[PDB]
């Protein structure tokens, strides 16, 4: 019963995945990155749950994590420089995609009968364009791997239904 649900939610962390592989492989033949550049507004990595008692821990640092992606997306689109101009509308894209993602993930949330607020990130405008898009790479390379965590972790979910 439950596992319908959640497959879907899987599926479309699958494709959001994708899609973010996508964009970071555009951002990165237009100007391959010159590091690893840490944005101190970003949640840290979470660490890759093995037991039932464990996942809804999982869920809910995973939701917050996504929510700070969410604010950094936006962040991009609204105060990138013409360097990100022409990415923007696939920002645009996977803005709306990761929005019905967590949405999808609120609900899960709810039928599983799970428990569980005051935001100060990203903030200012990059300091040139190269800040914006080295915080590019950060965000979209962050997101990457934050949903490759998400897809394995629903997927011990689904083993406990």
């Amino acid at each position: 019963d439950p596992r319908a649900e959640l497959d879907s939610t899987v599926l479309l962390t699958r494709s959001l995945l994708a899609d973010t592989r996508q964009l970071a492989a555009q951002l990165r033949d237009k100007f391959p990155a010159d590091g690893d550049h840490n944005l101190d507004s970003l949640p840290t990595l979470a660490m890759s749950a093995l037991g039932a008692l464990q996942l809804p821990g999982v869920l809910t640092r995973l939701r917050a994590d996504l929510l700070s992606y969410l604010r950094h997306v936006q962040w991009l689109r609204r105060a990138g420089g013409s360097s990100l101009k022409t990415l923007e509308p696939e920002l645009g894209t996977l803005q709306a995609r990761l929005d019905r993602l967590l949405r999808r993930l609120q609900l899960l949330m709810s039928r599983l009968a799970l428990p569980q607020d005051p935001p100060a990130p990203p903030l200012a405008p990059p300091s040139s364009a190269w800040g914006g898009i080295r915080a590019a790479h950060a965000i979209l390379g962050g997101l990457h791997l934050t949903l490759d965590w998400a897809v394995r972790g629903l997927l011990l979910l689904k083993t406990r239904l």
